[PDB]
């Protein structure tokens, strides 16, 4: 018994156990996967059998950490036979995740923890830099609030792009799938364009009812095939282990039925336009529960809310890698496109860094960071937010000034492309070497330093230029996976 | 609770959500839609989750305000990124408004997979109604007619286009850009024409037609009859009489279930007034109207012997026709719609009274002692935003009523209405003080900043020449309303 030996389960967590398997036996289910983002925030693992599944409760299941070592295109950034070689963890399952996924035959899923086989944590399992993050909220007074609110692509797929000659090889990108949008129109919020896309996206609205996840609204955004899926506000690792189920059912589901649904901020298909992932966050006192955000009058914010949103607006260049992982998603570093281009902060201003919704006395008064990207990683990127903001919190960082205009603002600019947020981590190394764990940025640098060389020896640097047109390594790195 | 807070809800309005959701639960619904009316008719809103809408019948739903700075094509009329200081004064910014539901208009939508639908009314964080919202204007209307004691009484006559889609036009390279209009929809007429009334196009059309209807029905709308109209694939749906507000939003709703279910079954309904297809003629959206009194409910209009109308009616269609020039923009807001002179037909563009003659703006429908003596206009055109057209007759009208405007002789030197657009903006901005007073003063201004920039994006794509009411409808014009209106 692994798992008790080094006792990585709560009695919760233990009698969650205990019922999963109750579950899994009335409804008769004959596979159960088990998964984990890698650092990308793709999820990677296992389908086991329910024979397997009672096993892997005490003992869990073995797998190599390869993925973490290798790009999206299978290159080897680090060496695997000799940061090196290729040691193999213990999937370690946490039963409290479990879901019954309705678009696939009699499959349970639930997510799992990386473990060395001492029994130590993994140190680049992105769920555990999120544990962590949310551990030092809860040894400082406060519970991390999420109002997830994704913004994505819905295309019908023409070819799969299958044939022996577009797959590629470790390092060659293979072929973008072949897509044709479902609806065009840049008419915002036009209700004709949700009953156009209902046929499809009934499935996907019914399937993340099924999944018990907690759907807001569905919005026709801006763009031709653009589309809006807002969730009610979750607290901590759920609201991460939410985002990350939230991605998969709806690439999964359109899948099934024909469709490619992609978080790639910015496809290569002309008429779209880059896709945001907005991060709706308040704080809330783990006593109390009630939002310490709240303003009175006079203020946008409490002086609590005020100084979250100092070290948001403070650390956002170090944190832009991780709010938006891929050089595509910096096309997004512009102006004049309802996306951030600098740290600004602001009431009602979608031009800005931080956006604040708030109202006096207001419980959902909280804070809209827009530096984000759909196809981030959520633990990466909601990790990010509680260490960016808790130290603007323990540093009584002031965000300065709302700006009436933050396109004319002189506060300082954001990266503009993925080179410099990894220049501007390098050079504000701490913080994120604290919590996030010193071994994962050296990984973090190395690793992502390396797909940024491949981006510039395929397109060359004047191609990286945020304004630029959508290259195709772009496409065929970004759009069949994100 | 924002709704209590600030008292949006009558007690009616709170004996409905009681019962909205009760249904809600009965049957079992998933989504409900939240929509409102842009400055174009245009269905803009949210759909929300059962738990979520619960939610919005105690705190709202918010929504930024971009539609109403955007084009049709969705170009930025207004810097959406500076926010404002009084923004009455500047009009700059995306707001956060909220969305206030209103109960009383919720449906179960037929067509749809266990979805429901209502309206909501815009509203700044405030609590005050945001300035622009044309239900609002409407709503405005509506009262200064109780604060006088009177009821609107309005009928319904509108033509469309039924057409079979033979492209939706979603290849990438059609889905045009920002600014840019994107290519439209490729069709098929469903009937010929030029034959009118012909019992035998009706039930050529009725495979899809009987969809339209029985959705209509469902609804409660009050359908009135289907007609074959004289043009090719040409249909004209009227209505019963309805009342204030209700009418408008019940406008709205039919044409929304109107293009939602031919769309769903592969047709295109289109409410611009004159494709670019060859043989289609213009469009209308005539509108009978009278007024009631509040108290009685019975029509002020009924003429005794000798004259035509009351003196109240009389009066009212003064007021209809000394503003009808500088309400022509809001009875007739697309360029497209004034492309209605042809050498087969006759259109109402003299700004006149008349029983018979079908040139004059306002028909006249009444006999001696009749309770439905009633006048009709007949400028409207079908892909108009029912919220302004309808309060653009009740503020016409209360014009004539409380200034006693005399419409004079009934014709069979005839004063003309505006040829363009761009005429029908000029007649506003020179007459405006009636609707800065009613519409509001920031709307009007908003109203001539917006369309007179959508009049310069015409102009620079076709000219001035193909700008001649008289001319063909040019490609700008397709690629402009088809598709959507
Ligand atoms: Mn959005
Ligand atoms: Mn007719
Ligand atoms: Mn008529």
């Amino acid at each position: 018994d692994f798992i008790t030996k080094n006792n990585l389960w709560t009695n919760e967590q233990r009698d969650a156990a205990d019922k999963v398997l109750a579950e899994i036996d009335s409804l008769g289910l004959e596979m159960i996967r088990l998964s984990w983002a890698d650092q990308y925030g793709l999820l990677r693992g296992k389908s086991l059998t329910v024979a397997s599944l009672k096993s892997a409760f005490k003992e869990g299941s073995e797998v190599a950490i390869g993925p973490f070592f290798f790009d999206l295109v299978s290159s080897m950034v680090f060496n695997l036979f000799t940061l090196s070689g290729n040691p193999t963890v213990v999937m370690v399952p946490d039963p409290t995740t479990f879901k019954v996924l309705p678009w696939a035959d009699k499959t349970g899923w639930m997510l799992a923890d990386l473990h060395w086989k001492s029994g130590e944590p993994f140190p680049l399992c992105p769920r555990g830099i999120m544990k962590k993050a949310v551990k030092s909220l809860s040894d400082e007074g406060y519970l991390f609030k999420c109002g997830i609110e994704l913004e994505w692509y819905l295309t019908k797929i023409v070819d799969r792009s299958l044939s022996p000659e577009s797959l590629g090889a470790p390092g060659v990108q293979p072929d973008a799938i072949q897509v044709q949008p479902v609806a065009q129109g840049y008419s915002v919020l036009l209700e004709h364009h949700l009953d156009q896309v209902d046929d499809i996206m009934s499935k996907v609205r019914k399937g993340l009812l099924e999944l018990n996840l907690p759907l807001r609204s569905i919005e026709d955004e801006w763009a031709p095939s653009q589309m809006e899926t807002t969730f009610d506000v979750m607290e901590g690792l759920e609201a991460a282990d939410a985002a990350l189920l939230i991605k998969s059912a709806i690439k999964q589901i359109c899948s099934r039925h024909g469709y490619h649904a992609t978080f790639m901020c910015k496809p290569a298909i002309n008429g779209f336009f880059a896709s945001g992932w907005h991060m709706h966050q308040s704080l809330v006192d783990k006593d109390t529960r009630k939002n310490l955000f709240i303003p009175s009058e006079g203020e946008v914010l409490s002086p609590l809310g005020r100084a979250y949103a100092g070290g948001l607006l403070a650390n956002g260049s170090a944190a832009s890698s991780f709010t938006t992982p891929t050089v595509n998603g910096y096309r997004r570093r512009q102006p004049y496109s309802l996306a951030p281009d600098r740290r600004a902060w602001a009431k009602d201003n979608k031009a800005a860094m931080v956006r604040v919704v708030s109202a006096t006395g207001d419980p959902a008064s909280r804070i809209e960071n827009r530096i984000g990207e759909p196809g981030a990683n959520p633990y990466l990127y909601m990790a990010s937010q509680i260490v960016s903001g808790l130290d603007g919190i323990k540093n009584k960082k002031d965000p300065g000034e709302l700006q009436e205009s933050p396109y004319d603002a002189q506060v300082p600019m954001l990266p503009t492309t993925l080179a410099e947020a990894l220049d501007a981590l390098e050079h504000d190394s701490e913080l994120f070497r604290s919590c996030f764990g010193d071994t994962f940025i050296k990984y973090w640098l190395q690793l992502r330093r390396s797909e940024w060389a491949r981006f510039l020896d395929a397109e060359g640097a004047e191609a990286a230029e945020p304004t630029g047109a959508v290259t195709q390594w772009e496409q065929k790195e970004y759009f069949n996976l994100l």
